[PDB]
């Protein structure tokens, strides 16, 4: 061991490339990439120096970082001698999304200039197809640099014949970015969600693909627009199922009998991201608390759960284990000693441990809620808890829906809610400012085309202010470029800001519009707090329908809820042109708030309903 041997350092990466020490260069690259990963794209903790001009110019500094990196990576991967170890290959692909952003936030856009150095046919006649030699390493290197922004052709079928695993590894990588918003990236991912599921169904386990981003592929498919987007989840469940049976010694529990604590059947709750300052607590804690009238509640979580989070349960434990196997054995054991009646996950998808537990039999009744609002396509999950006014069509779910009364999940108000108001109802609009509250995952070509259409068609001048949640470090310059590619001078893409700065941005707006397909919840609550109105789009998925449900709870009129994109555009334009109509509507909402009603209701039905299914099951 040597002092400083694992410190990510741009100059060290560059010296290793300059010296043609391919091994030290690759490892120095992996150090920078995994740090990007830990920082969620932030560049803090990566040593580098910059021209003094960039001292206070954070975005320029970032683009400079991406540019130094892209040019070192260009030298390295263009060298025909480079041979990447096999640990190396799988490591580069888990991190592909950080290479993607390194190129996408530099002026290079993508790594196609490296790919072209791998071509062998001097014809051909298509410039965008790359005829590699037959080396294994040539295929490996092509894949690593086959980024979402690539313009180069790719035939998945041909690739799947050559190598199933390498092909699945690339498919994983291309689904895992948190920003998949441009046409080029989004279309790539769209075809992969049609093509890939029936192929992933064929793998027999997770050993030679990038499993560490499995939850990313499991969640991100929901941000697509096709009716069958979740197909990948079903096939992912089958591989996860065959993995745990072969690689672990997985035995389901016999769930014929149940146990009791204080003469109540036991509900075991496995938590992910359940802190009292965050949305899962805010939305689901009250129903869990009231479920205690009928069940003894055991919460299983990590140390990120705060005291108020732990206090929702009669009993709380850290989920123990050093790998997936042990955690699953821990979870199994709690259900065993207590003889679980119910196994419940208010959120599934965000951690991998919940995804694995869903491919498992632990209790006779097993249910999820929509903390991440997408079906599981898992045979082992019987029900989905959901508010009745938020479901679109039941055919989007493989589970049977348990449709609770629209007031059966009262929310906990955030502690950060302002206690005072200062409503700005601008009478003299040269420009109509239109705010958008969105994470980066929610951005897509369709949504951005709609906004360009509103801008193009409205007879008033509009300006869009994006208050971006996700947007951060090396992600940001790329998002901003994507947004300018549609809206030019008609848009400002604000980086991530603290809640009170986020509120000031929206406070300077005249109306809002919501992203689609995957809408807002918090953004809507915020919009109403500030006395604003806007437009949303509804559809079949819960994540599409929520906005409709909420609009209605909050006393917004039906005409702000569009059914198609061209209605969305037409209603946005209307609300933008019709100054008086807009202001009257804002005065209306300021005077009549459903807000109150979100924070109260009868939280008892989830408990009642789980009791009923358990009693049915206990009868027979």
């Amino acid at each position: 061991t040597m002092e400083n041997e694992n410190k990510p350092n741009v100059a060290n990466f560059e010296a290793a490339v300059a010296a043609k020490d391919y091994e030290k260069a690759c490892s120095e690259l992996l150090l920078i990439l995994s740090q990007l990963d830990s920082n969620f794209g932030g560049i803090q903790e990566i040593e580098f120096e910059y021209p003094a001009q960039l001292q206070d110019l954070e975005q320029e500094k970032i683009v400079y970082f991406c540019t130094r990196m892209a040019t070192a990576i260009t030298t390295l991967f263009s060298d025909p001698v480079l041979e990447i170890s096999d640990l190396g290959v799988q490591r580069f692909l888990v991190y592909q999304r950080w290479l993607a952003l390194i190129f996408a936030s530099s002026p290079f856009v993508n790594a196609d200039h490296i790919l072209q150095t791998y071509n062998r046919e001097p014809n051909r006649k298509n410039s965008l197809e790359i005829h590699l030699d037959s080396s294994k390493s040539s295929l490996i290197k092509f894949c690593i640099l086959y980024l979402p922004e690539s313009n180069v052709n790719l035939n998945l079928d041909v690739m799947w014949n050559i190598s199933p695993e390498l092909c699945a590894s690339l498919c994983f990588a291309l689904q895992s970015p948190r920003f998949i918003g441009t046409s080029t990236a989004f279309n790539k991912r769209a075809t992969i969600l049609q093509w890939f599921p029936r192929h992933l169904d064929q793998l027999k386990n997770l050993n030679n693909i990038p499993s560490a981003i499995s939850h990313d592929v499991y969640m991100h498919c929901s941000y697509d627009t096709s009716v069958n987007k979740h197909d990948v989840k079903r096939a992912l469940n089958h591989v996860i199922r065959r993995h745990i049976e072969s690689e672990y010694g997985w035995k389901d529990r016999d769930v014929a009998h149940i146990g009791y604590r204080n003469n109540k059947p036991v509900m075991v709750v496995l938590l992910e991201h359940f802190h009292s300052a965050h949305s899962i607590y805010r939305t689901h804690s009250t129903s869990m608390i009231a479920a205690r009238e009928h069940f003894y509640l055991i919460g299983l979580g990590s140390p990120s759960v705060d005291q108020a989070g732990q206090e929702v349960f009669d009993e709380f434990h850290l989920v123990a284990g050093d790998n997936m196997k042990q955690k699953l054995e821990f979870i199994r054991s709690v259900c065993e000693s207590n003889g679980a009646a119910i196994f419940y996950m208010p959120s599934i998808g965000m951690d991998m441990t919940t995804i694995f537990a869903s491919n498992t039999r632990l209790a006779p009744i097993q249910a999820i809620a929509l903390g991440h609002p997408a079906t599981t396509h898992s045979d082992f999950i019987e029900y989905v808890i959901v508010e009745d006014d938020y479901v679109g069509s039941e055919e989007c779910f493989s589970e049977t829906l348990l449709r609770l009364p629209k007031d059966a999940l009262p929310y906990v108000p955030s502690a950060l809610a302002p206690e005072k108001v200062d409503y700005l109802l601008r009478e003299n609009p040269e420009v109509v400012n239109i705010g958008i509250a969105s994470t980066t995952m929610k951005l897509n070509p369709y949504f951005l085309e709609a906004l360009k259409a509103i801008r193009d068609r409205a007879k008033v001048k509009v300006h869009f202010h994006f208050a971006l949640g996700q947007s951060n470090g090396i992600t940001h310059p790329y998002v901003e470029r994507f947004i300018k590619s549609y809206l030019g001078d008609s848009a400002t893409a604000h980086p991530h800001s603290p809640y009170h700065q986020y509120l000031r941005i929206l406070h300077n707006c005249d109306m809002m519009v919501n992203p689609f397909p995957f809408g807002n919840t918090n953004g809507i609550i915020d919009m109403v707090t500030l006395g604003l109105v806007g437009v949303c789009k509804t559809g079949a998925e819960v994540h599409e329908h929520i906005d409709e449900g909420l609009f209605k709870r909050l006393g917004l009129p039906e005409w702000l809820i569009a059914n198609t994109v061209d209605e969305y555009v037409e209603r946005a334009v209307r609300l933008a042109e019709n100054h008086q109509e807009r202001l009257e509507l804002r005065r209306y909402i300021i005077e009549n708030n459903g807000l109150n009603t979100l924070f109260t209701g009868d939280p008892r039905p989830m408990g009642q309903v789980f009791l009923e299914k358990l009693n049915a099951f206990l009868k027979e």
